[PDB]
């Protein structure tokens, strides 16, 4: 029994993120470089600010033939009063990936399955579709609005950007 | 289905912990700062030493209006030869939170659900209630004694602190 | 319900791994020390390269009485186009341990359970046995060949080491 939940992760450059901790003996990213990060999170339909992403990217290797990096990522997605989802897996700057859903809290207690990561604009816009199993209830309607198809040009609704009650969930994470 | 398990985490300052790696742009905690840690773990009734917590807090932001920090935490709870529980989620220095139970080993194989984290004395005393689903069996009686109600004043039993046989589980983690 | 899967992890010294981030005051490993890593992953029968391991070891304590270290490990095992498995738990340099399976993706979507970690040569050769629950299908035959007897002398098939078509899985992770 799968419930799809899609969200847009956007770096609006106002959270001091990403923070690069440089250790690799390379001008390029390399093993040793650690990247704590936190970006804003919006609903799949771009109408509401829900919260944030928060966690750690561990650089694994630069991939020169793909013109990108492989990170191993451990982080959570915060949904204001509703709770959160946690993930572990590959973040490849150069292609879509699937991460494991390691669990959740709140309405996400019991969550499991995988989530597809699509990078739209490096590094500032990402789109995700969680294929959620194990939820106690149907997801709230304000989170399951039909998603905006992902494109380079997507923007949150101005109400969501401006943090108006119509453009946020209750206690949205910040 | 839900088996509730409570434990006290106590920092007794004898494990080199916390170790603060301070990298942030700020004088206060900020993104970039990392805090590997390990504390002692006692049963919910405070009668027995069970083991340790072990993992990493990733600083996400300072929260000036709440006089405290938001961390993203990834860590495990060790119960001697019984096994361990793993978690991922928010640790807020100023209020309670819930973390995802990401999995378990030993008697905790198959573990899922969420855990409530209550801070009792910052930073040395914390109380957790795991709402455990998925376990193959009823939890052993030595781990499910009636919890001491959480307060600022709790202490582990003097026999547990002193690592006497009556105050430890067999091969308690250290 | 339970499907067993063994793999060999081998550091062939060509991936810049491990990377020791030294922060503890001591010449020996201690809390503060972080070790990003990535090794090669082969089938338990050693006939095929499947992919890699990738993640972070957090040093928890040195254990003088065992002449070794305790790490807390967060990492994934990559199986090419099959997907991946993610884990959280203890790596002890001086004895076998079990880690938690936190989830998977691809064929390993919905994966849970635990994995045994057995060190064969510190730290270049390890042998794993996953006890996998939650999988949609039986594991593919090319991953379930009888394991080579674990020892310090194990080596990948020469076709596997040389990346010949007959010694790799489809789109093996690198
Ligand atoms: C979960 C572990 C899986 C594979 C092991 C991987 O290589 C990583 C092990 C972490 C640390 C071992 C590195 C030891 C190097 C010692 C040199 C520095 C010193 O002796 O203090």
């Amino acid at each position: 029994k799968v419930q799809e939940l899609s969200v847009y992760e956007i770096n609006e450059l106002d959270r001091h993120s990403p923070k690069i901790l440089k250790n690799a003996f390379s001008l390029m990213f390399g093993l040793g470089d650690l990247v704590p990060f936190t970006n804003k999170l919006y609903t799949g339909d771009l109408k509401k600010r829900v919260g944030i992403t928060a966690g750690l990217c561990v650089v694994i290797e630069h991939v020169p033939e793909k013109k990108g990096e492989r990170f191993e990522a451990t982080y959570s997605f915060y949904f204001g009063d509703y709770g959160h989802l946690s993930v572990q897996g590959p973040y490849l700057t150069y292609e879509d990936s699937f991460l494991a859903i390691t669990g959740g809290a709140g309405i996400f207690e019991g969550a499991y399955g995988q989530v597809k990561l699509q990078q739209l604009v490096y590094p500032t816009k990402l789109f995700y579709t969680f294929y959620l199993k194990g939820l106690a209830n149907d997801l709230p309607l304000e989170l399951t609005g039909t998603p905006v198809p992902p494109s380079k040009d997507i923007e949150p609704a101005p109400e969501a950007k401006a943090l108006e009650p119509s453009g946020v969930i209750s206690n949205y994470t910040n």
